[PDB]
Order: C-alpha cells, then sequence, then structure tokens
C-alpha cells in the first residue's frame, strides 16, 4: 500500500498489481500494461493528516509528551499508460513510494532523539510491458528516485543526566567537579547537535509478471528493487509483491496481495473488494494489516512506524467512458507500544486519515 492511487487507497491498497482499471497500476506491475487496449492517462494525489504523539518521563524529570509530532502531507501521481502495438506497450508515472516527517520541539528534554525528521522521496518510473500468450505476460521499468533529506537532534537534557550522574560518583563532592556537575545542567535543551541536510537521486529497476486464466481472474507476481541514496547513504527496501484479482459476478470482484519487503524484515496483508454498480457507479472497500520492519529493540521516536491497520472505502463516478474521478478515504490505526530508545522510555500511538483524489482520462 503506497498513496500511488485514490483507486488504491479506496482498496486499502489490496490487489494492485493484478487489477487494471484505471492507468494507476502499471506502476506498481509494469505487466499490467498490456490490460489496456487505448492510451490511458490518470493524475491526483492523496492528503494524509496523521496524529502521531508521544507520551512519557525523562529519568531527569523533565517531561517527555509530544503531542501531534507527525504533520499532514500531500503526495500526487502522474500516471501515463500507451499501447505501442499488440504485444508491446509503455507507460509513465511520478510517484511518491516513500516519504518520512515527524517533528519535535526545539526544546523536547528527550531532543537527542527527536529534533526535525523530514525525509521526502519522488519516483520516476518509465517501463515497457511485454505479452506473449492470452495469459502471460512480463512487465519491466526503470526507476529514479529523488530523495529530500533533513536531520536536526538537539542536546534535549543531556547536560542534565550528564549532571545528576556526576553527582552521584564520588567525584561529587569536589569542586573541581562542580563545574563538570553544572556546566552540564548549564547546557541549553536546545543547543542544535545535529545537522545534516543533502539532495540526491537514486536509481532502481522493478518487474511484473502478470499470468491470467482469463478475462475475470489474474494473479502478478511483482518485484521492486533496492535503491541506494549517496549522501551517508540511504536504503529504499527490496519489495517482493504478491496478488489476485477475482471477478466473481458480473457486478463483484476481490482482490488481495502478500507483500514482503526487506529492509536489509516485514510484510503486507491486504484484502479488499469492489464492486461495480452500473456504467456510472463504482464502489469498494478493503481492509489491510503490515507486521511493523522494526525488531523490538530497535523502534525509534523519530520514525513512527509499528504493527497497524487499514481500513478503507472509496468510489468511482466514471464522466463518460473515457473519464471518471475516484474518490479515497482510508483510515490507519497502528495501536500503541512503548520505545527503548537513547536514555529515555516513550510510548507511541498514533493513527492517520487519508483522503484522496484522482481524475482519469482515456484517449
Amino acid at each position: 500500500g503506497n498513496e500511488f492511487s485514490s483507486s488504491g487507497l479506496g482498496r486499502a491498497y489490496s490487489g494492485e498489481g493484478a487489477i487494471a482499471d484505471d492507468a494507476g497500476n502499471v506502476s506498481r506491475n509494469p505487466a499490467l500494461i498490456t490490460m489496456f487496449d487505448r492510451p490511458t492517462f490518470s493524475a491526483g494525489a492523496v492528503y494524509i493528516d496523521p496524529d502521531v504523539n508521544i507520551s512519557g518521563t525523562s529519568p531527569s524529570g523533565r517531561s517527555l509528551k509530544a503531542d501531534n509530532i507527525a504533520p499532514t502531507a500531500w503526495v500526487p501521481n502522474m500516471h501515463f499508460v500507451a499501447p505501442i502495438n499488440d504485444q508491446f506497450g509503455w507507460g509513465a508515472s511520478i510517484t511518491s513510494n516513500y516519504g518520512l516527517a515527524t517533528e519535535f520541539n526545539d526544546t523536547y528534554a528527550g531532543g537527542s532523539v527527536g529534533g526535525t525528521t523530514d525525509l521526502e522521496t519522488m519516483n520516476l518510473n518509465l517501463s515497457g510491458a511485454y505479452r506473449l500468450n492470452n495469459a502471460w505476460s512480463f512487465g519491466l521499468g526503470f526507476n529514479a528516485v529523488y530523495a529530500r533529506a533533513k536531520i536536526e537532534r538537539f542536546a534535549g537534557d543531556l547536560g542534565q543526566l550528564v549532571a545528576g550522574q556526576i553527582m552521584q560518583s564520588p567525584a561529587g563532592q569536589t569542586q573541581q567537579g562542580q563545574a563538570l556537575a553544572a556546566t552540564a545542567n548549564g547546557i541549553d535543551s536546545n543547543t542544535k547537535t545535529a545537522h545534516l541536510n543533502g539532495n540526491q537521486w537514486g536509481f532502481g529497476w522493478n518487474a511484473g509478471i502478470l499470468y491470467e486464466l482469463d478475462k475475470n481472474n489474474r494473479y502478478a507476481l511483482t518485484y521492486r528493487s533496492e535503491v541506494k541514496i549517496d549522501f551517508l547513504t540511504l536504503n529504499l527496501p527490496e519489495m517482493w509483491e504478491v496478488s489476485g484479482y477475482n471477478r466473481v459476478d458480473p457486478q463483484w470482484a476481490i482482490h488481495y496481495s502478500l507483500a514482503y519487503t526487506s529492509w536489509s524484515d516485514a510484510y503486507r496483508i491486504a484484502l479488499g473488494t469492489t464492486y461495480y454498480y452500473d456504467d456510472n457507479w463504482t464502489f469498494r472497500t478493503g481492509i489491510a494489516f503490515d507486521d511493523s520492519p522494526v525488531p523490538a529493540q530497535n523502534r525509534s521516536i523519530s520514525i513512527p512506524d509499528q504493527d497497524r491497520f487499514w481500513l478503507s472505502a472509496g468510489t468511482t463516478y466514471a464522466f463518460n467512458k473515457d473519464a471518471s474521478v475516484d474518490v479515497g478515504v482510508s483510515y490507519m490505526h497502528g495501536q500503541s507500544v512503548k520505545i527503548n530508545e537513547g536514555p529515555y522510555q516513550f510510548e507511541s500511538e498514533g493513527k492517520a486519515w487519508l483522503f484522496g483524489t484522482n481524475f482519469n482520462y482515456a484517449f
């Protein structure tokens, strides 16, 4: 599930890669290109409104509350698919496969692990798909990712711990130590202690292997590579996804995906259903989960990621066999978990609401 389409949001991004009803999906499964007759164009974006709230106490008395540390964000998509002839087709899309941003105040007791953390990514993908049989089709594409990162950490209340520490050791009474005692408590809870900002482009491929028992049933195996971004170096994780779509009735369908990302450790489970009311109206709903990459001990307050549920419901309105708009609503709720970072002990619990719109035009 990755903000690449309003349609997607609507079905908890379940099945994508095995469902082609809008240029949207080639982005996720090259091979789907071969499922479009005319050349299709889809555009739009999604608006995420998180609600990450940190709570807890420092071993320095200073509080560790950080209400609403996650900022809203807009995520746009550009989707173009067009058939070259009868066995070859190409397509391109501008999408944001990944994006993270949490932000604390200058004076956070624990700003040693929580200044500001913005990391924006943009994906430029150009690709072609091949068809070799009413059933088998293979797609392959190339990606250029633009990564913008900002990292800020402050002294929080370290000096206050370094202090109270020295004011416990035999070097305590000592006034030759008193300096060390304070002078640490002296350090201002906002003294920038980490500033590394920069931009750079990453590259990588991704392939598809759609197979379809017929006009109403298909399964795919997609693969998204690894992307090394050299600033320090950043790594976007490999993503092996398996999905299936079935049109059980003239008016009903079923789509499911089981994704597996390997951050040099996690998977995503989704299932949703579509319902084609008539020529004009369509309605979709999707449920989904996705175990968290982070292993118990190494969690982080700066990276609000943990086992979470997706609950989605969306609707598409086709103007006239050529144009259509989709509306996407998804509500993400990740249960609460305590983090044990640096010398502090926090508790994280944040939800989020997604709203997205896309327009669909075919030639």
